């Protein structure tokens, strides 16, 4: 065994306050950014609402996983005056966020795959790998860190984390050739903003699979807090720093198809103060 | 004696796993129910009733689930990496019984508006599969749970027969009104109501299955694979046969657009397809007013 | 006889079981009613949307007043050798379900009298009537099953059935009356319609009298089960049943006032896949 | 020297008449923030604060009586002398101070909204009558509740006559308000603004009254009407006065749509009369 | 040395515990209310401006969700007694979680204002981005001096960070104001006027803040603490509620102005104290291929 289970370490009253602090102002932050996207979902045509449902829904899902989390942590530590010591729900702090995963994550491969330009039987397909891949993924991840012998098998451990790995790449592969194959049919304004949220997303992945292994180096409330902390913060970025990018995808797209005289919209479509399209009614129709 | 499922102590890992996968369906539910919201007015007023079941079980299935997990959290105590039933276990499976008495019927009700019956034809359709799927529940509800605390192997095996038997009139009403209906709808249509009746009709089979696992005896590991087998069966064909209605009711609706019988005040869309244009009704004078 | 409290009968681990089961199934069925009747509220007229408003909030208030009873049922048994034994809160379960009527009950009187034909004072006049009618009706069943003596005085228990049934009636009359005057002035399919409601209504109302008086004939976990399971299956039937009858009336009514050109509506209306009306705009406006 | 209305037992009786009341009031509240939600658009966008008012106020009525509920429900304990104050028993009295302190203040903004006032004149009054009516129930808390624990009659009695000074200064604004606004509006809608303004500042004049009852002595009895008094109150006041207000609202819009002065996209109706007939704009080219 | 007095180490009267309560409940109410109306009004502004109506009403969201958090803690932060109410462990956290809101409301002040700013392209997403990371910072600092390091009983931690996160205040009020300043000259002179008003309510109360924090060095007492309390209860809420009204008035005055100029089109007349700004107007209908 070389696994040091992050749920055994004591807190200091420092490190309860902080992991605490940033457990509630990332709720908070996605409350603010549910609301936000909620209040400008008709900024997009039918065409690219699968976007707008899929981000809404995720933030929906983190929102309640992260009330989950904040609870767990709440049950999870006792006071003893010698700082804030582990019991046997303090392991429900790190289970609880793979729960959170499993759903997010999926929800943000249709999110991206969504503003991309598949079309008919390519599109549901890559959806379904894409989704399927990312459960997969996660639920990998939970089987070697929590489920297998309390997560304390070593063995198993790195296992699964290749496992999870491999899972991981085809993700990766079906999503950056969907996009790969968009980017050439898209508007430059387009192109680059499709290019840019990908990268958010497939960028930022890659610090969880760091944050995995670091259990494997030690145990200590500041790592326990570190691995903690990390993980709250990547979650808050990548969840809005992406999101936010595909909105302003589905806008210009929405705004393109108005211009390119394909759809009408009942509102102007600005970004950063610059009007994209203009408010038009659609033709009124005869039986 | 039936070996009650709630009477096996859980390992650890049994517990994080049924925990995980219950949670994990309650989001997906969510999910779900935000997706279904936001994308209600893709259909015509004609398919409404297609929406609103599907947000009404999708609704219910969530506050169900939420019951179930608190169940669950109260329903074992903690013993040194093992979890031992108390009282409360019984009610992991009671509350999942309730779900099953709203949740399915809104299923029939879903299928039956997607379907081309019109007139009595369709209400009293309606009428006897929300009957029918209610009352199988409520019989399998007698069977494994009321009748002496779920114990007699005589009540378990007879109401399970008793609910079969409602089981088959609602399928029998089901698939006769789809069949109905695909030779009047487009091939695009008949193709996804098809689909939609099978991933119900065809899912349905796993329920009385699990059932009667509880007679090949009783462990952690059988009481771990009854839950979850469930759970993930709840999502998918929950989640599965409701995105199918939804792309039904958004073909008849582009299809009625494009046949001039009514107009959409939106561009509807499959696949990043193109089904019908944008359109308003026609401004209109009145005979009297003000 | 002599009144035998229902709360004071303990109940066998299938009773609690069926209890529990009838009354979340119920807090659900409202729940799923509730949406329906949400995303349904635009298929209505601006001039029958108190009928919508009505529906809503009675299914809203039922839905948070089982979630109350829901809670007085888990807090008011101790599990025992016994069964489920009775404590001082088992009487709340009893008492929420009046609470819940005494509003429920009001807003399906104004559900219906929306959807009546009713103008001006008459109108004003009958649901000032009906509401406080209905209101001091359940008001009154609460002081003697409940209020007066814990519900033990065999006295009250009767007189103040007595009064309630008073009040009864005249909400009877006066619903009946402005139905009967409506049903002239409709069409044909809206007059049967409206009738049906009524009946739906007005019938189904007879049931809580009726199970008002079996604690009279004794008491039981059989009988206490009874009323309890027999109340909840009256109270979503008649509030689902009646509502979606009411319902499909406005949208008649309003089908009818657009073919007559009386008024206009943005969406086609539908009745069991029927076409009723089709969509239309207002003519555009120029302003002085 | 006062006896405070939480030191009295309650009977069973007492005990589940005030719960039922407390309870029935909620679930009005709830069925009247329903209403008011679906009703919200039969309103031109010009009387849209009397409509956000009338939402926020029983929005905060609904919250405020849920706390009651909790307070009540852990403020007395079940015993062979019926139903015994416990130290939270206050807070019954406590939390229904807070819901007045916000619930007031938006029922002066909901009538200065369907009044004619106009600039700095309609801006200044709401900003007196939302401080005046906020100091006067504040004013009535610290008499009551927060001073050596409203025993003081000295304080309780100096108090509520400076709290009843704010209440004659929101009294007066609303009045003059209301007084000016009549000449401008038609024959209906001065009819039902006057019919509002009486529901609201007449009804008012009940909760001074209920106040100085714990002078009279102490009894279960006497607290019971306090608390259903109260309740019986709120509930009449909050919805009886804001039906009257929507109906003014809709008349005033149902007007200017028919003198031309705007459009609305809905037929008008009151008591099943149509008032205005639904319309667009003119589209507009750029 | 330790001068901080922590202000969740100080027993409180029932007299104190009772007035806490109110304004702590009265708060999250006014923010219920407050949202509710943001949300019913929201579709008087623009597409263009909806920016300030996404924030405002997240913001509200927070708050109140917040408040009700800040309720809970002091609820079981401290523990009646025959000397009256005495801190537990958890009293800390009525402050901890004051901290949190701001942490999150505050960020969202700054964009609903730069929202109703004139600011273009880079230029505006920069401010935001900024203004963002430098009040998330602000407060984050603060929270280690208060409240993280040493239990906030270290008085060097205390003061430094406090003088630390003053620097990200500076930074923001520069950004703001400069922002504002460049606003103005491009806007009519209704718009210019309220534009103002509003960066002067946020901006100038943004100061009883920083007051507040520093009180604990003055001393420890039931009535400081309940001070600190209140008053950071009466800044929220007047800040928050007062700013919020004026940056919406400015949207729809600023919306109502791209009518009349016929640069865009509302489908619904707009009105500022009963003075019509707009009239209602529908696009052009138009025919596609
Ligand atoms: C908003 C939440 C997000 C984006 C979470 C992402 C999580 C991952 C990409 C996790 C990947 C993992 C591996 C590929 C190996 C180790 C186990 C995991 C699950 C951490
Ligand atoms: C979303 C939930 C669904 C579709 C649940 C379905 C449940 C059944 C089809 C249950 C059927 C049963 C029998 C026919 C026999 C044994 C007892 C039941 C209730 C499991
Ligand atoms: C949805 C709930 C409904 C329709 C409840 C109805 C209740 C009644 C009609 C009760 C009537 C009663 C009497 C006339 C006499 C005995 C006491 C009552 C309240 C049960
Ligand atoms: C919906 C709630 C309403 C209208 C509450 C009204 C409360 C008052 C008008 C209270 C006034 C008081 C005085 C003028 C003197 C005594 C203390 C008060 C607060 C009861
Ligand atoms: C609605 C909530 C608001 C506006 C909160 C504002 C808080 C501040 C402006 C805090 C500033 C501080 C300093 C600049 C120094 C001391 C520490 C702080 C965080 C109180
Ligand atoms: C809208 C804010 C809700 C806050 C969450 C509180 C959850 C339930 C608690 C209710 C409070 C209990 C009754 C009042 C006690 C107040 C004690 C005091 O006087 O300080
Ligand atoms: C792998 C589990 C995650 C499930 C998320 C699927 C999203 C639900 C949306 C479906 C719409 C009906
Ligand atoms: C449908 C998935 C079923 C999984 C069952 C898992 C059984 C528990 C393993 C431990 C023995
Ligand atoms: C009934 C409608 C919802 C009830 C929610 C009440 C939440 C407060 C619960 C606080 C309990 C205190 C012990
Ligand atoms: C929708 C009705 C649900 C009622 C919940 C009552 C409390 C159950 C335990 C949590
Ligand atoms: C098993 C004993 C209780 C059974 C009584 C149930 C009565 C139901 C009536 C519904 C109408
Ligand atoms: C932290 C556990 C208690 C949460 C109570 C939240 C209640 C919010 C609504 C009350 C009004
Ligand atoms: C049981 C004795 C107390 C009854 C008081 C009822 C007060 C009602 C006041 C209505 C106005």
């Amino acid at each position: 065994t070389n696994v040091s289970v992050p749920w055994g370490a004591t807190l200091s009253n420092a490190e309860h306050q902080l992991i605490f602090y940033f457990l509630v102002v990332a709720a908070l932050a996605f409350v603010a950014g549910f609301i936000r996207t909620y209040i400008t979902r008709n900024e997009v045509g039918s065409r690219y609402r699968t976007a707008v449902s899929a981000r809404l829904g995720m933030l929906g899902v983190a929102l309640l996983a992260y009330i989950l989390i904040i609870v767990a942590f709440l049950l999870g530590y006792d006071s003893t005056a010698g700082g804030w010591v582990p019991n046997d729900g303090a392991i429900n702090i790190f289970s609880t966020r793979y729960i959170e995963w499993t759903v997010s994550v999926p929800l943000l491969t249709i999110e991206l795959l969504a503003v991309c330009a598949t079309l008919g039987v390519q599109a549901r397909r890559n959806t379904a790998i894409a989704v399927t891949a990312t459960g997969a993924m996660i639920f990998c991840g939970f089987l070697g860190a929590i489920v297998i012998d309390n997560g304390t098998n070593t063995g198993a451990f790195i296992l699964w984390a290749v496992i999870s790995c491999v899972f991981w790449v085809i993700a990766n592969v079906v999503l950056i050739r969907a996009v790969r194959q968009s980017l050439p049919t898209l508007t430059p304004e387009s192109h680059t903003m499709l290019k840019s949220a990908a990268i958010v997303l497939l960028a930022g992945w890659v610090v969880y699979p760091i944050v995995y292994f670091l259990p494997l180096f030690g145990a200590s409330g500041g790592l326990t807090t570190t691995i903690l902390i990390t993980l709250t913060v990547a979650d808050v970025i990548v969840k809005l720093g992406f999101s936010t990018q595909t909105h302003r995808v589905a806008k210009l797209r929405t705004a393109e198809d108005v211009r390119a005289g394909d759809d009408v919209h009942p509102e102007s479509i600005w970004i950063s103060s610059v009007k994209q399209s203009d408010a038009g009614l659609p033709r009124e129709v005869y039986l």
